[PDB]
């Protein structure tokens, strides 16, 4: 047992009783206050938790590194990485390509860049699950026409090549037992659904992963975007020069606000979080600047910010061409922007977004192949991480609940509980499957269901 | 790693998340309330707030156990105390009696049976800190006249006697180098002071303390109560039946109100704290009944308390006399309910009293011998652990403060912190050495100074 853990572990639960006494201490004076005077306590009240729980946050963060646990958890991911692509690198590259069982994708499915890109990791996925070689059809896509070879490297290195002995239109992994070449629609409509999609994980990989990961659900979809997003050299060589010219360097927060009474969207909205976090950070390094990567779809916004937040150093692709005007021939430019927005985004130490967006979502996922474990790192104004087209996300109600209002479910341990959104208030909404009810309940009472599917466990 | 350590290590960051965002959320709600309204409001906020707490201490607590931390503290501390104790019974049976240095403590100390109990302990400790024998004197002995080994082993098993070539009053260890028999008076007025006092620890055994122990300054003291208090075979079998005639069964709670506008002192204040830990053990256990173990120098509450509580079970020494009438004879029976009431006590799962009072802290340093760390198993309605002539008890500052009011200290990490009491409410009181000024702190943003001394080391 370590020496810095058990310290750790009892300041933690110490830091939290004091908490507690604090709590119910100021707790009973707001009771007995009016109006006014009320407000300023309420506010010293929350300024001083504020800095109580980051103390807690922060010693939690440096239980998480102790007893080389740090090092483990990096040695661990590591792993599982070089494991999972190796297993894609294989499959991806048969000796007989004339004679390899294949799964088509075509990309210019009818919508942005981001939601694209999940098309063709819903491919991947797939092609995996089903030991299926990925074609990917990139003919005239709206971003790169040339090809999406023309950007990143190809998906294979010796099996680019639609044909074969027999193709058909998926029609499910039993019944094509025998095509050769099966071609795969988007997933809106995929009407004999496979088990191979999120936010399962592989049964085999399973233990190793809750070991080691927050949500081991987006960690597997971000080894598909891994693979896939591999850069040509010459976007390499890009990124490094935008990253020098903008000024790139961390401690960096990611902020995406995705544009045209109401707020799940003004910007102090966004910065209340980053503020936080950044308060948050300073206690465990110096923050010399605080810096933060605004992408938005808005050029007014990062006036604006710079204005309100005059303590904040504002980072931006400002970019009007690729750095070497050569490549602007290579692509349609509005994907310059989008390629280094998700980039830059991904690359931060934090993000604060909004997930109901494809592009943050790419980010995110991105994210998670950066670090050891970035699961929570990201705070989102609307939706919980998903998947579209994931197969229902499922929770298992921890403790009991009883409804204060009918507006609420309640639940008894086991419950299992089909989870619509978090509300980032102690509350999240979803149904009580085993009562047919919809409604809020407190999300501490409850626990993620992981879901594993027996994939192919390829053993080279 | 191990998988439980790291599900629970973020279930109880998640859950901390969650309080907070709960915590920011409903009070943003109390701003805008009204009296009447308002009451209602912030009693069903506080009842939400001790369940999810008491859901994040359980998950701590089931932490403090996953990769059989639980049975490496169980072998470790057992291991410390069979240690501490070889020394302990080895330094006081000499070979040669008659030869030995000696150290000599007299019991009838002009005050209660904790008291006396306590000189003892500190004769004992300067003993084994200056490497001589404890010789104990209870010649007339208030509650045993018949000598302290009418009830009680001898402290000694081959030198129990006074003797030797010669013979001074206290001086100085290095100025009684070559006093054979040293003859130590009452803390109170002890004029060359010697290290060996609380609530330091030896130098050698630290390390080991500190990763097993929650207070390992307690944990020390209570080695020698430990050593001391070992029965006579009649003082046992009197206990054991005691046991089973009161019905004194787990799980139990301790609560000791020592008696004869105020309020840490009515009975309720007490049993606040009662209610919340069987809420909390209730998180991991069946509770079938709630036993509580009274301990009153006034028989009008136990019929008090059973009527306000009619919840609870209450268990108390009732007891007129010993069990077999021969024994009353040993003992000046005052004596016999206290040595029950400390017994049953420290027996508990957790202890409510007061620690200003004597009896409490011995039933708190009997307890931290009857597990591997029950430091933070007790609430007292006032002062902090404490022996009495203990050196300062020094913290160190380990968050910034600016005060709010003049009433508070300000402190920067470093400050060292003599404290002279915690408030249970966030706040302790104490000194800013740095500044020689005296106020408020939170009690989160300081750090536990641990003391430590060059001790023999007894390699037998």
């Amino acid at each position: 047992l370590g020496k810095d853990h058990e310290i750790l572990r009892r300041r933690i639960e110490n830091g939290a009783k004091e908490l507690w006494f604090f709590l119910q201490s100021e707790l009973k004076k707001l009771k007995n206050l009016e109006g006014n005077e009320l407000q300023r306590h309420a506010d010293e009240f929350l300024l001083d938790l504020g800095h109580h729980e980051r103390s807690i946050m922060t010693d939690l963060y440096y239980l998480s590194q102790t007893d080389g646990a740090g090092d483990w958890r990096e040695k661990e991911a590591k792993d599982l990485t070089e494991l999972v692509q190796r297993r894609i690198t294989y499959l991806q590259n048969p000796k007989d390509c004339s004679k390899a069982k294949k799964l088509v994708c075509n990309i210019n499915k009818g919508c942005g860049y981001g939601c694209q890109l999940h098309h063709v990791v819903y491919c991947f996925m797939i092609a995996y699950g089903t030991q299926r070689t990925l074609i990917l059809e990139s003919q005239n896509w709206r971003y790169a026409t040339g090809g999406w070879e023309t950007v990143f490297r190809p998906v294979s290195e010796t099996c680019t090549d639609r044909s074969g002995i027999s193709t058909g239109h998926w029609s499910g992994e039993v019944k094509d037992k025998n095509v050769q070449v099966v071609e795969l629609p988007i997933v809106d409509s995929l009407h004999p659904r496979p088990p191979y999609l999120p936010l399962a994980v592989p049964e085999d990989l399973a233990d190793r992963l809750v070991r080691v990961h927050g949500d081991p659900a987006v960690w597997w979809v971000s080894q598909f975007v891994k693979y896939l997003i591999r850069p040509q050299p010459w976007l390499e060589k890009e990124i490094e020069e935008a990253t020098k010219k903008l000024g790139f360097k961390h401690p960096v927060i990611g902020v995406h606000v995705r544009r045209t009474e109401a707020a799940f969207h003004p910007i102090e909205e966004y910065m209340v979080h980053v503020e936080e976090h950044f308060q948050l950070l300073a206690r465990r390094m110096q923050v010399d600047k605080k810096r933060v990567y605004l992408a938005t779809d808005d050029p007014s916004l990062l006036k604006e910010a710079k204005t309100k937040y005059p303590n904040y150093e504002f980072i931006s692709d400002n970019s009007i061409s690729w750095s070497a005007g050569l490549h602007n021939r290579y692509t349609e430019n509005s994907l310059r922007g989008v390629i280094l927005d998700i980039h830059f985004l991904s690359q931060a130490d934090f993000l604060v977004c909004t997930f109901s967006s494809q592009v943050c979502r790419v980010a995110y996922e991105i994210m998670q192949t950066l670090h050891p474990d970035a699961s929570a790192n990201f705070h989102s104004l609307d939706d919980i991480y998903y998947f579209g087209g994931q197969n229902a996300h499922n929770q298992i109600a921890i403790y009991a609940h009883q409804p204060r209002t009918a507006d609420e479910i309640p639940m008894e341990p086991g419950d299992i509980i089909g989870v619509a959104g978090n509300h980032w208030d102690g509350y999240s909404k979803g149904v009580n499957r085993k009562l047919g009810r919809t409604g809020l309940y407190p999300s501490y009472k409850v626990r993620e269901k992981i879901e594993t599917v027996k994939y192919p466990t390829y053993p080279e």
